């Protein structure tokens, strides 16, 4: 098994710890842990390509997508790498993270290792928002908070 | 020829960027950057093993060590991978780094993409003081200001 982690900062006062860990190689990837700060609702979450924070979260570049394939969701095959869709913030702003991904990983041709996890002001609408760009990004605004996922013990 | 990125932050007000190139699979790997708010003089600068910022540098392990040997200098043939060259600050505090290191890489068995740069409170001895200590560690103090490398573009 092996296993990663991701302190999420901004310019505002979003944060997050955000750990992951992948029991089997090529494995599905458990996600968990918890940002706050937020408002109420849909953030767009994603794993962008770079882990560059020269320029904050600006400079993660796009979303970490190594089989050039369009901005997605809900299926595997049918989605960037970086896809996670959103967190939900509770009425206090608080997003409790929990979720398992297959088509992340940490090692391999989809490793997130070193690459930059980011939460959005606004909620990815999955690629169904109904314009060109839905298929690019899903249209979820600011990077309000960001890390590089690093190694864990 | 892949690249990498670090943004050194910690409590108080070191901070930097070090820029990581490898023009080739397992050759040398050119550090170079600058880190501000330094005391003149030599600093330790070192690869931790985890990319773990929850708990500040606290977090990010010893150095990296995936052969087991001894503290040592970066030229030494008895090193851990993680013990690269001092960098030097000037009296304005500002260390301004370019240097090649051969036992670095940043991709397969020494890759430290994913893992934490460390700047120090004072020099690394080189495992040439004279305490025990100096060969597992190089006595140079305090860690203060750390980040995870990042892929870059
Ligand atoms: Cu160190
Ligand atoms: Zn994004
Ligand atoms: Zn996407
Ligand atoms: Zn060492």
């Amino acid at each position: 098994a092996t296993k990663a982690v991701c302190v999420l900062k901004g310019d505002g006062p979003v944060q997050g710890i955000i750990n992951f860990e992948q029991k089997e190689s090529n494995g599905p990837v458990k996600v968990w842990g918890s940002i706050k700060g937020l408002t109420e609702g849909l953030h767009g979450f994603h794993v962008h390509e770079f882990g560059d924070n020269t320029a904050g979260c600006t400079s993660a570049g796009p979303h970490f997508n190594p089989l050039s394939r369009k901005h997605g969701g809900p299926k595997d095959e049918e989605r960037h790498v970086g896809d996670l869709r959103n967190v939900t913030a509770d009425k206090d702003g608080v997003a409790d993270v929990s979720i398992e991904d297959s088509v992340i990983s940490l090692s391999g041709d989809h490793c997130i290792i070193g690459r930059t996890l980011v939460v959005h002001e606004k909620a990815d609408d999955l690629g169904k928002g109904g314009n060109e760009e839905s298929t690019k990004t899903g249209n979820a605004g600011s990077r309000l908070a960001c890390g590089v996922i690093g190694i864990a013990q």
